[PDB]
C-alpha cells in the first residue's frame, strides 16, 4: 500500500545517533534527542502530504507535492539549504535531499500495521518502525 496517512507512534529507533552526527547535530542535542520516544503524523491526500515529526524535545513539520521540487530550509534540525524531491519507487516513498551532504534523505513504507522509515546521510542509515496508533 502506498497509503501512509495516520498518527504513528515509535515502537523500535536504530542509530539515530549515527545520523545526527552525520549532520554535524551538537554534541548536547545528540545526547538529549538519542533517548526520545517520535511520533510521526502523516497526512496524505493524493500526492499532497503533511508531515509532522515531534518527540518531547522538537517539531520538526514539512509539506510537500510527491513528484514536485522543492527548496528547503532544514530549520531546527541542522539549519542547511536543500533541493528537496519525494517520489515513489513502488510503494517506498523515497526522498532525496541535495545540498552539502551526500546521500541525504528518507525511504517510508508501509508492512502491515506498521510504518518503516529509513534516515539517510553520508554513510548513516538510521532504521525506525512505528506503530499505527
Ligand atoms: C519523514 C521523517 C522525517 C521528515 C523526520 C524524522 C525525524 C526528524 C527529525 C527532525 C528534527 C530532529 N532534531 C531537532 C534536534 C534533533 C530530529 C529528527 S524528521
Amino acid at each position: 500500500t502506498r497509503d501512509q496517512n495516520g498518527t504513528w507512534e515509535m515502537e523500535s529507533n536504530e542509530n539515530f545517533e549515527g545520523w545526527m552526527k552525520a549532520l554535524d547535530i551538537d554534541f548536547a542535542t545528540r545526547k538529549i534527542a538519542v533517548r526520545l520516544t517520535q511520533t510521526l503524523v502523516i497526512d496524505q491526500d493524493g500526492d499532497n502530504f503533511k508531515v509532522k515529526s515531534t518527540s518531547t524535545f522538537w517539531n520538526y513539520d514539512v509539506d510537500f507535492t510527491v513528484g514536485v521540487e522543492f527548496d528547503e530550509y532544514t530549520k531546527s534540525l541542522d539549519n542547511r539549504h536543500v533541493k528537496a524531491l519525494v517520489t515513489w519507487e513502488g510503494d517506498v516513498l523515497v526522498c532525496v535531499q541535495k545540498g552539502e551532504k551526500e546521500n541525504r534523505g528518507w525511504k517510508k513504507w508501509i508492512e502491515g500495521d506498521k510504518l518503516y522509515e529509513e534516515l539517510t546521510c553520508g554513510d548513516q542509515v538510521c532504521r525506525q518502525v512505528f506503530k499505527k496508533k
